[PDB]
């Protein structure tokens, strides 16, 4: 009751729509809030795309070293790493790291293209047992986050279950799983989101995202000090097309659902 009331109060205060799913692997419990509603994933979808490449690599060992041309024509709205490599190549490993750790949207597009496009990323999700996830579009349009639009959405429950599988479970081979985890732990973009609601000593691997309608998201694997890990999805979106980011709402949600652990 208490956690639910606190999340409803946070949602009310925020003015928007909040989705939370926490999986606590200590006792196999969950904390859920709007966990079966759809939310635009925005850049949190990059985890699935990187995982698809990692899966592909299991049957093509030299895949991560494969070189990909970066051209001016590849540039999109947010190219912090790719802009440095125009007219050269990046490896699929470098593209994965750039997508996950700097949220480079060119890098995401290369991951998407490599595996066959959004419908291939979606088919991968289905193969894992995630029947909720849908990647419809490429970057940058996948971030529009229009209310009522199912494109490029998932639910907090599904994404928490899938992230658990990918990082802590057996979706990926041991080398590939370790690589995903290392990439996520090295994320540079998440300090203001879930991490901001957790004690400083906890270790986090996360992937943030943002989009239209003030959409502000984060998904994380969390290793509390001397505890079994957690998986947390916090998705948030707002009524106004040009609403401001609210990373603080994600931090507040994280604090509410972890208080006491
Ligand atoms: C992902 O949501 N996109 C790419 C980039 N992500 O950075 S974030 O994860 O720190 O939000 C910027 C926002 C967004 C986009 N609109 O392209
Ligand atoms: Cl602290």
């Amino acid at each position: 009751a208490d956690v639910q009331q606190k999340l409803a109060e946070l949602e009310r205060q925020s003015g928007g729509r909040l989705g939370v799913a926490l999986i606590n692997t200590a006792d196999n419990s969950q904390i859920l809030y709007r966990a079966d509603e759809r939310f635009a994933m925005c850049s949190t979808s990059k985890v699935m795309a990187a995982a698809a490449v990692l899966k592909k690599s299991e049957s093509e060992p030299n895949l991560l070293n494969q070189r990909v041309e970066i051209k001016k024509s590849d540039l999109v709205n947010y190219n912090p790493i790719a802009e440095k490599h125009v007219n050269g190549t990046m490896s699929l490993a470098e593209l994965s790291a750039a997508a996950l750790q700097y949220s480079d949207n060119v890098a995401m597009n290369k991951l998407i293209a490599h595996v066959g496009g959004p419908a291939s990323v979606t088919a991968f999700a289905r193969q894992l047992g995630d029947e909720t996830f849908r990647l419809d579009r490429t970057e940058p349009t996948l971030n529009t986050a229009i209310p009522g639009d199912p494109r490029d959405t998932t639910s907090p429950r599904a994404m928490a279950q899938t992230l658990r599988n990918l990082t802590l479970g057996k979706a990926l081979g041991d080398s590939q799983r370790a690589q995903l985890v290392t990439w996520m732990k090295g994320n540079t973009t998440g300090a203001a989101s879930i991490q901001a609601g957790l004690p400083a000593s906890w270790v986090v691997g996360d992937k943030t995202g943002s989009g239209g309608y003030g959409t502000t998201n984060d998904i994380a694997v969390i290793w509390p000090k001397d505890r079994a890990p957690l998986i947390l999805v916090t998705y948030f979106t707002q009524p106004q097309p040009k609403a401001e980011s609210r990373r603080d709402v994600l931090a507040s949600a994280a604090k509410i659902v972890t208080d006491g652990l």
